[PDB]
């Protein structure tokens, strides 16, 4: 196996579908473990007169992550929902998890180009229908 | 096969060796045809009092291209030695030849980042020992 651990980064756009079945086949053909990441991305002040729905908001993010994770057969131990700047957190989890190929979509300043610039491992940029 | 035609771009540096055996294995594992490209890169005035060795110069470039092409079993019909700007010519041959994955090394303004920005196909950036 040329690569043993692929991290797929998904932004939950319409575009993801292309990369999902492609990455599923790639991982199989080269014999790599898949992990999955989605980054959650008076501005520090919290509204006092309205009810918050942060738990419903997060659950929606979890369900989209799980739709894809289930399709790819990725154990929930290797699915990542993190908050932060996409480029930073994608590279952080890649390094933390011993990933050797990061897969990102590409249509700035873009996420693909930023991950390329800082990645300590190989990067696959799947050209998306922008 | 997720990809049917991989174009490997080589700059003839010490760094190429990493990408060559990696790309050889990748192409085999995913079942893709390999092509290979190296770009040749009073400034328009030609010296009159010295003998030129442009043919020896080109032959050296051909031998380095052929060392790699022979290793990868690439038919000389699919090896490319072109003059121009690397990013432009790499994308030009990719498009001309119906390539679906371009492989480049990555350590600006870099070639990897430029090919990413203009590529109409997927791009693999192999992280080099800079
Ligand atoms: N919040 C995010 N979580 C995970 N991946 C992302 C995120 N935003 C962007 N990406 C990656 O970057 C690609 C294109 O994003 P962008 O350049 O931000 O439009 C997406 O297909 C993902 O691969
Ligand atoms: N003259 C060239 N011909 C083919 N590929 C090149 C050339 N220059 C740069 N590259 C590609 O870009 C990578 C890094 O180049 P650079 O960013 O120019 O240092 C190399 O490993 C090649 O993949």
């Amino acid at each position: 196996s040329v690569y043993h651990h692929i991290l797929l980064a998904v932004d939950f756009s319409s575009e993801d579908s292309q990369v999902v079945q492609k990455v599923r086949n790639l991982a199989s053909q080269i014999g790599a473990r898949l992990s999955l990441i989605h980054v959650l991305d008076y501005g520090t002040a919290i509204p006092l007169d309205t009810e918050t729905t942060y738990d419903a908001m997060l659950d929606v993010e979890k369900q989209k992550l799980s739709q894809i994770g289930n399709t790819l057969g990725i154990d929930p131990a290797h699915r990542w929902l993190v908050w932060g700047e996409p480029r930073e957190e994608i590279i952080r989890i890649a390094e933390q998890e011993n990933v050797d190929l990061i897969v990102v979509g590409s249509h700035l300043g873009s996420t693909a180009n930023s991950v390329l610039h800082y990645a300590k491992c190989d990067v696959l940029a799947v050209r998306l229908r922008d």
